């Protein structure tokens, strides 16, 4: 056994030199009375042996070890032993004479490092690096943001680079060491975004022919010449619609606000250049203010004031205050381009009709499309068909035959009625295991609950199951109608004039469809008489089901494919200094119902009869994202009395302002072909509705709020005079724009405060950046609150140090109670024409908990839920 | 209690385990991406660990400071192992200490009034408790006191601070053990003259006055809530306030007064208002209360035991004074061979055991595993069914020993009752045993013979038979068996027996080896009765039958107090007997007996039982090793004079009061003493088997006539345990040597290292008391064999119990039993664990004239 000295020499391993270390501590510590001492000597010793024990025991014959290898063992026996006070002498001095190795090594030091890295160029030649440039793009870059350093993020870069490193990966060098940061300090988000532009200009100018290179504040006098030379490429290759060579480029050149660059996130600009962005050859060349000029352009292409309107449509998007729907940004300024992607059917009860459902399932999901289909109509298990002189088997081989079509054109909901014959076979079809011939996993399904259904659950009353062939009459009734209509036909069954039925207990058929939720996540459950009784298309047809995310109630028919033309208003840019800008949201909500009532001239339709209803009765969907995170800026928790009065107000507030930008496109437009009749023309607006609902089904079965802090009576004069569309909001999840936009979901609570991102290189931890913000005011913002999140999984509660306001202001949506979210959606669903996507979170998981809740969200004038997401561990 | 923080300004905030996690996390995230997911869960467990170190050390509450959590941080995280992270901590914090050094208060009064500390006052009370004591430092015990106040501190928290500071140098100079009694005293006075409402506070030097002042209102107000006898009124509360010596509260020992405080001053409402020399008044007249010249055998009683040269046994200090008042509880039984009486002393064991008492039950005579009960026509299963009844007795009244004699049928279930594993039916471990060996045993044992079980049903004179006579019926019952004239039998090798008896005392500490015949041969009341076991604690030799349950009436000598000039006060040490034994008849008259059969027998033969404590203590003033001849000299000569002053006194006794009621045909009646009898017994059992010194220096003979003129005890002295009354005092174990001269005491007041004060003198005498001699002792765990500073001499003189060898500790207990006409509970101690050992300890034991053995005390 030798050791490695501190500097280069080898010597023999000699148990003296740790004893007499060791004894040195204990003589610093205790007089020179421990000098002749049995205790001292007979410790020491003991030390001195388990430590080259230990030695002994990792390695064979002999071996080398480091002297600072020796002195860390040595202080653990010490500290093993319970030798605190010379233990930690032993630290003390040992660290003071590194200190002065340390310095005098310093003192020793020349300096060598030098010169630079040489940049390889594309074509293969050499070339140092830029210092100039890359102080500017860093520092343009930290503009505007706190807690940010510039410098500290050109050092860490700078030393992971080599003699002859490529332009290219010293800008994803850059990008590398600026999200590593977004950790301790959220606004380097923004930084890592700003960093990635530059490789997206170089990118795009390079391939436009504008410039080899730029930089940020450059763009100010770029992004006019990169439009004209990106239109006339785009239309080239046929990637952009030649009409929008008939726009004034120069005046749209002009309007491009290269500063509005600056507000992307890292997540936000990732998911537009790898899905959104024009590109051809894997290279893109629509840089992102350019390419909301594009949607902007594609939208007012049949205006009369093309570029006055482009450039209103360009500045509501790139701001971030509303944002078109997904398909409406991928598609719009192309060919044919499909900028509505939702669709509603109904299924005729004949076997040609059925397959012209299939036909039609195949060619609007040609591209994407989501789909509802209700299915009601199709005569069950055991009713006759003439002509065969057999028995149907009812909807399921046929669901079976839609399912393979999903799959085959790469989702779609079925919906049945509750009295259904099929029902029972219907709420199994998500099961895992069983009979395969009685599956269908790649389809979804809902309940089209009729309120009946659930009066007979509350009463403990009984339930008949028909099949529709019998009772053709029913799925287009609802409200008294129907429940006058279906009492007769259960009175005709019991008396044997109508011998296919089935009775069951309706809370036990309420119990499977309830267990068949929790276990498999399906059917979903949907009320069918408040979206009928509600909708404003009364007068003109019936609404037989919801939509693929349960917010759309339009009505359907043989010759109508109803169209979901969305967008949502960016909540989160319209609270100010802790209050909604209610002037600001006026403007926003003006603009984006022009913008979505423009989608559905400017659309492609592939089927007619989707032209057909759009064209007749001009439905649009205006929703809303940020919900959550304009809670924080509030501080108010989502489980509060005072996050269910924001979320009445705040949609009746925009429920105002979307009905009066409606009776301003009428003005200009002339009302929809079938206003004559509509709810509108009776004055009765969705506040009026709620009442009526409460008449109809009576208050022994739903309460809700009817409170107003608007005068609504000035404008329930104005809408009877006309509105140029039938339905105006609806609330559909918005995954990929609220992510381009940086907020919250919809009107989701916050799913957890911390996630964990690993997709390339390491795993990169993400924060709630408003938890965060809150935490740097307490001054509770430190490492170890930090290890704390990680540990809990983002979950503020039971951490001690962080005082109970911000443990309710942060809860997640696991541990806020699921009735603030319910009678959150009822608020707001008295100002909404249409419906809103409702996911409900229940921790505790029981068919007790079920029960309540669902009721509940009935009892409240709901007409949709969503996703149950359910946990057994609480 | 509330553990409250001393931040590093003084000011105080609660403790808060937060604090410290937050910290060590720190120091964790300093070091270290991704292992760094068990930081939270390793930190967790260190911060619980400083938590419960805090908890141990002060489990009813108090002050610390910052740096001390910092240390117990650094230790806690040295302890697991945190090389890295503990170094870093270090670091962090000197560097933060480095920064730091360059860059009034009022009392809450129990009513909840403010008022500044009286600093006046708080000087009398530390001046007057540091008075007489030296390398005592009052100023350091202001200065450190004060460290620990803070502004709005509690009344009582000071003194508890007071306390605490004091408490702490008890390891530095052990006359701080006197100052941290002195200082408790304070809220002791304020606490009982508060209730009485002589005073709201006293200094010691005010009780002068004040306990005079004290005793009447303490009677009247005790006496109105039925807590002390109503005849108390009847004395001269005036003369006997007069004679209260305020002084002797000086004497007390911190343990000694905390111990008296906790379990024995009168309460009302927990509030004690019965103050220390008040506490020794009442005793006193309680056990003078029938006597003819009241007030002065009250104030003879109260000098003898608040003078700490006496002390009476707990059950008499508890009640003496109080109505119907149990001032013995220890018993002694014999159970018969019936269902009905089985029955009968398992209900007396109930009845005996309602207050604490302790029993010793002799089970010899119930009969064996196989034995015919012609109640049935089925076989007996022995006597461990019964005394699982008697196990779940004393659990249910919660103390009771049982004993079986050797040749028992079920003597092999009776040796394993209390191992840790097997058949639970087959287990008592709430119930202590003892062997009832006779000497026949233990000679087949020396000359490796058979032995045969017997059940007693067959042979039921045998348990009552002893000495020759046993032999010979015995040996009759033997032959008898061989050749199938005697059913129910079983012949072994004594020796295995014994080497099974062995080996369950060291594996279970049970059962406990008594010897049978020294107990019968050489009782005094060999004429009326037979000795069938001893008692819990295996120092009572007393005939019982069915009328009569034997009663122990106990107190020690202190011997501490009787060596004056390194020599033995025979002179004081006769004036404390003859009082002492007095005390110890009126107890039988004063008792409360609640079972018939125990006022008969004390009564009709009125034994008692005067033994020694300070043993080990006396041994240091005479700087005598435990471990010498001259050690064993003293264990001879000291309780000689004892027992020749103890039984004159029993004489002057019967001149006053009359002989008690059986004394013609004892063997005092035949002028046969202790040591006369010690002859007997060599003589009956044969030099081969028995071998003791038989050396006297006191002249016997004059008083050995007078004994046969009468005498007022039955019996008069025994050595029991003093776990309590020898704290009292202040003083080491009846005979029992050190058993560490350092340890830590782990009281609910919170914790402090106590180290052997006579050590620590005689160190300091010789410049050898500094703090190094300190931790070489912490080392060592107070043994002094292997630190070279110690001359040889201090080296033999402070050996500890598993250093004296075991033979010192036999011979000393032989030589005592010569002059004790009961015996003595005698703890061995064996360091080398092997059968061996064992074998040749307790034969000695036999082979010396021992009456009984203890609780064996061994180390492997
Ligand atoms: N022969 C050896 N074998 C093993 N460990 C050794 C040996 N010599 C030194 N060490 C270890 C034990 C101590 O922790 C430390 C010794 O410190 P020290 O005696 O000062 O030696 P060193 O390497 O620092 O040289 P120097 O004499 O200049 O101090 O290194
Ligand atoms: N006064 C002291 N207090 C505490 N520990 C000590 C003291 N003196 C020595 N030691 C311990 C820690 C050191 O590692 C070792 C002494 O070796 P030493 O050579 O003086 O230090 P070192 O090896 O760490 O540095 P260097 O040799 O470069 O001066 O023993
Ligand atoms: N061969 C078949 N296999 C399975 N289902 C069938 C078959 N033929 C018909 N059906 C089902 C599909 C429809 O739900 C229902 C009605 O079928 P359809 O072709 O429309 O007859 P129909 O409408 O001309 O006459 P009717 O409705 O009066 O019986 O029967
Ligand atoms: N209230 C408390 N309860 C328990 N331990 C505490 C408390 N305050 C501090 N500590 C202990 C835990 C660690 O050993 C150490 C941590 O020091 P620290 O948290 O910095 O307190 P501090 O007195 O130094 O105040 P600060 O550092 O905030 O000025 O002190
Ligand atoms: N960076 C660190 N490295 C190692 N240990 C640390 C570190 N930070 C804190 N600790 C440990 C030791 C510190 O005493 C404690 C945190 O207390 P801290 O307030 O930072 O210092 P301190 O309490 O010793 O002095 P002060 O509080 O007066 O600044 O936890
Ligand atoms: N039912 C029983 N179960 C167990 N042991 C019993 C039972 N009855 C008696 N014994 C035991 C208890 C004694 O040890 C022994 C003698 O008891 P018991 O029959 O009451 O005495 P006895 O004197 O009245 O009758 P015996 O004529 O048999 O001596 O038998
Ligand atoms: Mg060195
Ligand atoms: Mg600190």
């Amino acid at each position: 056994l030798r050791v490695i000295k501190r500097n280069g020499t080898v010597v023999p391993y000699t148990d003296d030199k740790i004893t007499v270390a060791i004894t040195k501590a204990f003589l610093a510590v205790e007089g020179g009375t421990a000098a002749a001492s049995s205790r001292i000597h007979d410790t020491v010793r003991r030390l001195t042996e388990q430590v080259t024990a230990t030695f002994k025991r990792r390695m064979p014959s002999g071996g080398t070890i480091h002297i600072e290898e020796i002195q860390d063992q040595v202080e653990l026996a010490l500290m093993r032993a319970g030798e605190q006070k010379v233990a930690r002498d032993y630290v003390i001095y040992r660290e003071a004479r590194a200190a002065e190795r340390k310095n005098a090594g310093a003192a020793s030091d020349v300096a060598q490092p030098h010169p630079s890295i040489r940049i390889t160029r594309a074509d293969g030649s050499l070339s140092p690096l830029d210092m100039g440039r890359l102080n500017t793009i860093i520092s343009e870059a930290c503009e505007g943001l706190a807690e940010v350093d510039g410098a500290l993020i050109e050092r860490e870069t700078l030393k992971n680079l080599y003699d002859g490193v490529a332009e290219k990966d010293v800008n994803t060098a850059l990008v590398m060491t600026a999200r590593t940061l977004v950790e301790r300090e959220p606004n380097y988000s923004y930084v890592t975004a700003r960093l990635l532009m530059d490789t997206l200009r170089a990118e795009a100018l390079g391939f436009l022919g504008v410039a080899e290179s730029a930089t940020h504040h450059e763009m100010a006098e770029l992004y006019a010449k990169a439009l004209p030379a990106y239109i006339e490429k785009g239309a080239e290759f046929e990637l952009v619609d030649a009409k929008l060579k008939e726009f004034d480029l120069e005046k749209l050149g002009k309007a491009i606000d290269h500063e509005r660059d600056q507000q992307f996130t890292y997540l936000g600009l990732q998911t537009l250049y790898d899905r959104y962005f024009i590109h051809k050859d894997g290279i893109r060349f629509e840089l992102p203010q350019i390419f909301f000029m594009r949607v902007a352009m594609g939208l007012a292409i049949e205006e009369k004031d093309r570029e006055a309107r482009a450039i209103e449509f360009y500045n509501l998007l790139s701001s971030f205050d509303y944002m078109s729907s997904t398909p409406t940004l991928f598609n719009a300024g192309t060919l044919r381009p499909q900028l509505s992607s939702c669709y509603l059917t109904t299924v005729p009860d004949d076997l040609s009709g059925i397959y012209g459902a299939i036909h039609d399932n195949a060619m609007l999901s040609k591209f994407a499309g989501g789909l509802g289909n209700d299915w009601t109509p199709v005569r069950a298990l055991g009713s006759y068909i003439k002509g065969t002189n057999g028995k149907s088997q009812g909807v399921v081989p046929f669901l079976k035959v839609v399912n393979d079509t999903a799959v085959a054109v790469n989702a779609v909901c079925a919906y049945l009625e509750t009295w259904h014959l099929d029902i029972e076979e219907f709420l199994e079809l998500r099961k895992n295991t069983g009979d395969d011939r009685r599956r269908t996993h790649d389809m979804n399904t809902a309940n089209w609950i009729p309120d009946l259904f659930m009066k007979r659950v509350f009463d403990d009353g009984s339930w008949t199951l028909f099949s529709p062939s019998d009772v053709p009459d029913l799925h287009d009734l609802y409200g008294k109608a129907f429940e006058e209509r279906y009492e007769y036909y259960e009175a005709l069954a019991s008396y044997g004039k109508l011998k296919l039925h089935k009775v069951v207990q309706a809370k036990d058929l309420w119990r499977k469809m309830l267990s068949m939720l929790f276990e498999t996540g399906h059917p979903w459950l949907t009320f069918k008489d408040p979206c009928n009784l509600r909708s404003p298309q009364q007068h003109v047809g019936v609404v037989h089901s919801s939509n693929l995310c349960t917010e759309i109630t339009l009505n359907t028919n043989k010759d109508e494919i109803a169209v979901c033309n969305l967008g949502s208003i960016n909540l989160v840019n319209h609270i100010v200094d802790g209050k909604l800008d209610t002037a600001k949201l006026e403007k926003t909500v003006k603009t984006a119902v022009r913008m979505l009532d423009n989608v559905i001239d400017i659309n492609y339709y592939s089927v007619p009869q989707a032209q057909n209803s759009n064209f007749k009765h001009r439905p649009v969907g205006l929703g809303i994202m940020g919900f959550q995170d304009a809670l924080y800026l509030q501080h108010i928790p989502y489980g509060s009395d005072a996050a269910i009065a924001f979320a009445d107000q705040s949609m009746e507030a925009i429920s105002y302002y979307a009905i009066q930008a409606s009776c301003d496109l009428a003005d200009e437009r002339g009302a929809y072909q079938t206003f004559q009749g509509s709810l509108w023309s009776q004055g009765i607006l969705p506040i009026d509705s709620e009442k009526k609902l409460i008449e109809e089904r009576g208050a022994k079965y739903i309460e809700v709020d009817l409170s107003e802090t608007l005068d609504w009576a000035p404008l329930r004069e104005r809408v009877q005079k006309g509105i140029r569309n039938s339905n105006i909001m609806a609330i559909a999840p918005t995954a990929t724009i609220a992510n381009i936009t940086g907020v919250s979901q919809s009107i989701e609570p916050t799913y957890q405060n911390l996630y964990v991102k690993s997709n390339l290189s390491g795993e990169f931890t993400v924060i709630n950046p408003y938890l965060v913000r809150d935490l740097k005011a307490r001054g509770l913002w430190d490492p170890v609150m930090v290890n704390d999140l990680k540990y809990y999984d983002g979950s503020v509660q039971q951490i001690e140090r962080i005082p109970q306001d911000l443990k309710d202001l942060y809860a997640t949506a696991f541990e806020v109670e699921t009735r603030w979210i319910v009678e959150a959606a009822s608020r707001r669903q008295k100002w909404i024409d249409q419906a809103q996507s409702l996911n409900l979170y229940i921790a505790g998981a029981s068919g007790k908990k079920l029960d309540v809740t669902y009721r509940m969200a009935w009892f409240r004038g709901l007409k949709t839920t969503y996703y149950l997401r359910a946990l057994a561990a609480t």
